């Protein structure tokens, strides 16, 4: 887990609105899709669009998880970014993520399983909220925007400026496998690129035994 000092301080992050963004902003999920290209051995790219994309590439853990994923058709739930994210030059309307992906076929859930997400503040965990998916086993990835995504429009996890939080972390807890945590607040002087890249090891989860905790202070 983590100390206080291991902590990236708030205020004293450069632009923070580019964290705001990403999780104020909605997702990019897409369902039965296949992959169709791949420029770097570690990655893979679907011909899926969006606002702003007809192309999405998504880098994963190396290139083994990228050709066990390559044929097969998989579900993509991931905050991307455009900035940094580039492929060919004729593609202009690409959108880059890292993991965030996960099998289709006999990952589904008739009946979403909510989570119960334990937000503490300040020592006091006062607070504790649903969020939910459809899939068995999900990845961090999926179940930490949602937290945030709740948390920026209920609690201002962000704002387009500056967090009213000083630190902040979400932690995971496997059933039986060990714990996981992400820094919710960035180094100074970040890129949202190298921020993300908490969600290249597209570490899933089952969504039925999972837990989360979320550590803000003031
Ligand atoms: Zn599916």
């Amino acid at each position: 887990d983590p100390d206080p000092s291991q902590l990236h301080r708030s205020s004293l992050v450069k632009n923070l609105q580019n964290i705001y963004f990403l999780y104020e902003g909605d997702p990019v999920t897409h369902e039965n899709v296949k992959s169709v290209d791949q420029l770097l051995s570690h990655d893979l790219i679907y011909n899926v669009s969006g606002p702003n994309y007809d192309k999405l590439k998504t880098e994963l853990k190396n290139q083994e998880m990228a050709t066990l994923f390559k044929d097969k058709n998989v579900d993509i739930y991931g905050v991307e970014y455009y900035h940094l994210c580039y492929l060919c030059e004729n593609a202009e309307r690409s959108a880059c993520i890292y993991g965030g992906v996960t099998n289709h076929a006999g990952n589904h859930l008739e009946i979403p399983k909510k989570i119960v997400v334990k937000v503490s503040i300040d020592g006091i965990q006062s607070l504790s909220f649903d969020i939910e998916t459809n899939k068995k086993m999900v990845t961090a990835q999926e179940l930490d925007y949602k937290v945030r995504k709740y948390l920026t429009d209920n609690k201002q996890l962000y704002t387009n400026g500056p967090s009213k939080y000083e630190t902040g972390y979400i932690k995971f807890i496997p059933k039986n496998k060990e714990s996981f945590w992400f820094d919710f607040f960035p180094e100074p002087e970040f890129t949202q690129s190298k921020y993300l890249m908490i969600y290249k090891d597209n570490e899933t989860l089952d969504s039925n035994t999972s837990q989360i905790e979320v550590y803000l202070t003031t």
